[PDB]
Order: structure tokens, then sequence, then C-alpha cells
């Protein structure tokens, strides 16, 4: 349906929206500031998360009846801490890390451990 | 130079590989399978995380130093909990989480809560 | 670069703005309006106050060096109490006070207390 | 009338004049000097706070008795924290700050909340 | 004038606006949702209450009332509750609630029990 | 349909219609008038409330519902508390209550907070 979720909490460290037709689908942002130590010098990390939470329907053809609804949680979230200072590493980091799940996803989803993927650094394109 | 991580440890549940490089940028990934309970029946529910570590020199943009060992960790973690049955209800909004990720990511390395963007469902 | 402030969070009686750029220098408003007791009569007054908030790198006039991190906090609030009903005394006396404080503030900034300025009272 | 305000206190930490004609408005300064500890080196920080106070007559055309004065206390504050080094900073903060709230004060001083107004940073003429 | 009224109060769960010219006339929108359980079956109810407050005078010709001390409060406050999910259903019965309330309104206004009117169900 | 409600309950201070159709939906106005100290001036204040109530069925498909036993309480009620004497006033912050309702009418059924929306006084 491709229709954009609509905002439910602000508190100016967090972020809440929700699909407005199932509330069951929450999507929030946590970001948290302070400054830590690096080596010499003083920097400022930001722990970023990022939460999105379902709920959809467990559904066994020959099993489960429709009136009682069967539903279960699912979960992905999504933790990012480094330094403002250093944001340049960190989003290269980010890439890595993203296309490695990438690589990843169509094993894990089906409960199979990654056996044979290969990951990288510095992901060029 | 796109160097590709080199396997390091298998144990347990856990892949562990490193870049070649410097030992300080690590990539772990963790699988828990194990019987869920929803409503009367039972699914197969698989916790997937993806740990990647680093330890990287700290960069100031105006700055250009090569005797500087100023270091901080940084740290990417992403968790996925949900069953194998529904692994396409997973799939979407693993497309759906990565997409808001992506819409909120310059913000958020920048220490802005990302007030000004517009998160969906059903990317396409 | 006169890049304008992005509105950040709003709360309450607060609202919270944010420079762009870095999350370090922002902008809050609060507003708290309820009744004074003036007399035999009661009029509503409104309470604000204005706080900029910075945390910018110390620049030394005779240096110049791109990788300083050295950094202090600075800030500058301004605080506004007195009815409504009398809002044309309130801003009479802003006025006043915003001129007397343009008198001051080369001395004020400097560490000096600005024993030559001569303040006034409704200027014009 | 343009009347400007006569001294009536000094302490090398305050200055307090005031109106000739009406002594109930006041006009202080204070100004606290001390080192602080920024990064790496320390500075001199200079806490200036500028007071001016006043009491105008609340006055209801049909309900006030001229006899029986009936007056309101009124207060505008500014407090200025940063150090002696950095004072092109300060200056730089404070210009922004004083073109923000000349934005605001009309919402402001009519107890409404400024929830239009949009400030800026590096104010330009 | 059909000025419009200016924001006071925002709570993530109630909103407060307010008469710039008359802080006595407010107007509040308060929502809560949670689960209810209808039968077998959970579903999202949103409670919604619409509070507008106001302090009229009581005018009495022959009496200059200095001071305003004659003063009354009124209130019209409107309570949604319903699920999300049916909110259909709840947007008919608003439209029947509005339009029965239309033909009582100059009646119960006054004082008086509005024996005569006859409300419908299905306006069209 | 638009069929009309019929009569049930008379109280002389109560009156309650209900669909013939559906003994479920009704609708009842109930009238107050009694004396009120605004100041120093006694006026006689009028609570008229006004309560729709319905039972909608919880309507899940492929669940035919036999007996209709998923079936849910909603309800919109409105009070409206002032002066018969300031009727004007009373009647002005109906019509202003009634349009702003309008404004929040489809986020507030939704479940939705109207942040968005913009209330007015005086409506023309």
């Amino acid at each position: 349906a491709q229709h954009n979720m609509r905002l439910q909490l602000t508190s100016g460290t967090s972020l809440t929206w929700v699909d407005p037709n199932d509330f069951r689908s929450t999507f929030r942002i946590n970001l948290n500031v302070n400054q830590k130590v690096a080596g010499a010098v003083s920097v400022y990390n930001a722990r970023s998360e990022v939460i999105t939470n379902r709920a959809p329907l467990v559904v066994i053809e020959g099993c489960t009846d429709a009136c009682s609804v069967n539903r279960e949680n699912i979960s992905i979230r999504t933790t990012i801490s480094g330094s403002v200072e250093n944001k340049a590493a960190v989003l290269a980091a980010l890439l890595d890390h993203l296309h490695n799940l990438g690589l990843a996803r169509d094993d894990l989803v089906a409960g199979l451990l990654p056996t044979t993927i290969q990951p990288v650094v510095e992901y060029t394109g």
C-alpha cells in the first residue's frame, strides 16, 4: 500500500511513529548524546537506536481458527554508537554493516547459521 | 580497498570475522532458534543478532595528522527476532526498517534527532 | 551562512530549535501564563524565558588551529515577567533594557564592569 | 522624556542605576569572573547579567481607584556566560539570541506561545 | 472577528488552545487509546474528549459591572469512545448525534426539555 | 434508510428514544436547571447532556460471527452547562465547539492526536 507512518510520541529523546491502519506496527528512534573521552581529547558520543516492532498473525491453513486471532511479536532493532566528531568513520562502518547484514539476511530469517557468507570492509558500490 | 574479512572463530551459535589489516574491526553473527508460543500454536522463532565492532582513530574534519593515536570504540548492532514461518513479514519489516533507518541516518550520526523524516510501511 | 534553525521539540510550555549543522547550539522558549495579584485586582502575568545554548570551540585571537577540540559551554538567557495588560510598559522596558545591554555588551563580554556607560529611560 | 538614569550603587561586582523620577525602575549589572577548564586549557569565564526592574501601575479604567495605587512588579533579566578568551563566539551567540528574541517578543509579551516564528544562526544584517 | 485560537499546551495526549484576546475561553482535545475486549476479539478503543471552556459575564442592565466581578463559567464537552476498527459506525453515530443535537439545541440552551423533537437514525 | 428514532422513556427531565430496528442504539437528552451565583448575581444555569449509545459488532473477515457475540459498546456524549441568560455566548461557544470538533473529527476517531489542526474563535 506504501502508506507512510503517522507520528504518535515526541520526547526530545525518542520519536514514535505508528501505522494508522495497524497500531501493532511501531517505529521508534532513540537518540542519546553524552561526552566520552577518546584518547587525549573528549568527544560527543551519540548512541542512536532504531526499533521497529510488529505483531503479524500466525496462520496455519488447516489449523488456525480465523475467529480467535493468533499473533506473534517480531522486532528489528539497530544500535549505532560512535562520536559525532568521527561520524565519517561511523558511517563507513554503517555501510559495511548494512551490506554484510544483507549478505546474511536470507540465511538468518530462515533460522540457518550463515556459515557460507563472507563479509567485507570498505565496500565499494 | 574492499579487502573482505577473514573468518576467525566459530563456536556455539556465533561466527566471528575480522579485518585482516587491523584486529580492531570485527563482525559477529549470533543465531538462537527455539520454539515460541503464539496463541494456541507454537512456531520456531529465530533471534539473529549481527554486531559490527570497530576501534577507529578519531578523524576531525578540519584536522589532518598522522601522529595522533586518539581512538574511540564504535559499534553497530542489528537484532532480528521473529518466527521462521512468518519470515515473509519479517523480511518485509526488515526492508521497511532499513529504508527508514536510511531516511534517519544522516541526522542520527550527527547527533540530531530526525524530527523531519517520514517513515513508511511497505516501501516500493 | 545564516542557515535558520530547525524545530526539534514541542512539549508543555517549551519550544526547542536546533542548528542543523551542529547539535550543540540550541534555542528554547518557555512561557508560563498565570494570574498575578496586584493590589485589589488580578491580572494575567506572563513569564517568558528565552535560552540560547552553545558549546563552541574556544578560538584564541592570535592562534589558528583546526586540530584543537578545546570546547566550552556558553549560554545567553533572557527572562521577561510581566502582565499582559501592561504589555505596553513591558515592551517599553524591553526596549530600554536592550539598548542599555547594547551600551554595556562590549565591556561585559570582555570581563570589564561597564563603569563608563550611561543607561537611559525611554530610548528614542 | 529620554532622561538618562543616575547611578546609585557601586560594588566592583555590581552597578545599580535608578530613574531619578521613579525610584521603582532599577537597572543593575552584575559581572562575575572566574577560571574554568575548557578542554585542554583553562580560560576566564565571565557571567554577566543585566537586570531591569520596574513597577508600573495596574489601571482598569472603570475599576482602579486612583487614590489607592495598584502596582505590579515587572522584570527583564539577561544572563551571558562564556569565556573572555572566546568573546568572539560569545558575541556571535549574543547577536543571534537578540534577533530571535525580537522575532518572539510580540508573541511573548501577549502571553502567546511563539509557535510560528523560526529562529536562525549567524544572522547577517 | 473570527480570529482563530492559538496554541498553549501540548502533551502528546492533550492539546490546549486559547483565544489570544480572552484567556477565559480555551479549547482542549484529549485522546486515549488502549485495547479492549469485545467478545473474543481485542480491538484498539480510542476515547477522544473535546472540551471548550468559557467565562462569560452576567450582563445586568443598569449595573455597570466595574471590575467585571459578575462572571459565569460555561462549558461544552464531547466524548467519543469507540474502536478505531469500527470507526465507520463511530462516524455514522457522530453524524446522527450532531443532527439530533441540532434538533434539540434551541430548546436545551433555553432550559426547556425538548419534548417536541423527533431524533433520527442514518441522517441523509 | 434514515428511519427516525421512536420514543421510549419520558421523565420530565430525561428523554430516551430508540432505533425501532436495533434496540442497541439509543439517544437520551437530560436537562437540569438550577440557580447559580456568578459574582453577586444569581442566574439560572442549565446543564444539558445529550448521550447517544450504540453497540456495533466487531467484524472479522473469515469469522462468521454466529450468535453475534463479538460486540462493542460505543458512545458519543455532549454536555452544555451555562446560564439561560447568557445563552447567546453559550450558542456562540457551541458553534465554535462544533466547528473545531469537525476539524479534529477524522483524526480523533482514527486514534490519532490532531496535532495539525488549528481551532478558531467566532467561526463565520
